[PDB]
RNA sequence: GUCGUCAGCUCGUGUCGUGAGAUGUUGGGUUAAGUCCCGCAACGAGCGCAACCCUUUUCCUUACUUGCCAGCAUUUCGGAU
């Protein structure tokens, strides 16, 4: 499930943000600047990505659960589809404040969503009249877009795989608080201090995020033990 | 009694701060209303608002006296009979 380097180049992982938006903590990876934007070399990307894939594969072999976090508009559909393929918990919409550090309260949310979903599955919704049907149905819609991804999830995850560390800094902080390891895609304008497995690469390209999520999901499925 | 029928007043877990505290309850529309809908380190609850109670406006069913009189008949022309 390794990515080689040519696939990374075709995806476009080598691009970064403009030089004036950089974070000086990525000097080791930034390599050079072809234009007014930085170019992240894939020579450091490939091995770190391979270690991340190996770690996730070992976690899947041990049967641990790896949560997926991407909330950008570009990466939302990709994380949704790939996490559905991999059968692991996912967070598509905005990170709720206290999803992990305040899991006890989110549990009740999962429970009443399941309850009202079973109500819709059975005939209680049918005997509920039309206007009651309608506000309970948008109750469905909002709660499902809010926490549908973590509905199967019943405990704290063993790893957190994140698309944009800056865009999802809150999740990284909660993971640091609870001690759970983080694998994340960091870019030139990003802070890598609280990421245990730091893979450097592009984050805006839909090809790049698709490649990353494909590698992650294929490793998780390839656990097979 | 009064502010005043004013729309406000609080609580638990989680975060930020050495701390008193803060957040949530703020931000944009809307409403008679913290009324409702969107966003957001917050996620969840109660008392308040509204409704449930009484009365009035249209119709139906049951009930036909001590109340009623459209049709019939008799009338001292008084539903008087």
């Amino acid at each position: 499930y390794n990515v080689s380097m040519r696939d990374l180049l075709q995806a476009g992982a080598h691009f970064g943000h403009q030089t004036r938006f950089w974070n000086p903590k990525m000097r080791q990876y930034i390599f050079g600047a072809r234009n007014k934007i930085h170019i992240i070399n894939l020579e450091h990307t490939v091995p770190a990505l391979n270690d991340a894939l190996n770690f996730a594969n070992q976690l899947a072999s041990k049967k641990n659960k790896v949560l997926f976090v991407g909330t950008k508009r570009a990466a939302s559909n990709i994380i949704r589809e790939q996490a559905q393929r991999a059968g692991q918990p996912y967070v598509d919409h905005r990170w709720l404040g206290g999803m992990l550090t305040n899991w006890k309260t989110l549990r009740q949310s999962i429970n009443r969503l399941k309850d009202l979903q079973t109500q819709s599955q059975d005939g209680t919704f049918a005997k509920l009249t039309k206007r009651e049907a309608l506000e309970r149905t948008r109750e469905m819609e909002k709660l499902e877009r809010s926490l549908g991804g973590v509905k199967n999830m019943g405990g704290l995850p063993d790893a957190l795989f994140v698309i944009d560390v800056d865009h999802e800094a809150i999740a990284i902080k909660e993971a640091k608080n609870l001690g759970i390891p983080v694998i994340g895609i960091v870019d030139t304008n990003s802070n890598p201090d609280n990421v245990d497995y730091v893979i450097p690469g592009n984050d805006d390209a839909i090809r790049a995020v698709t490649l990353y999520a494909s590698a992650m999901a294929d490793a998780i499925l390839a656990g097979k033990e």
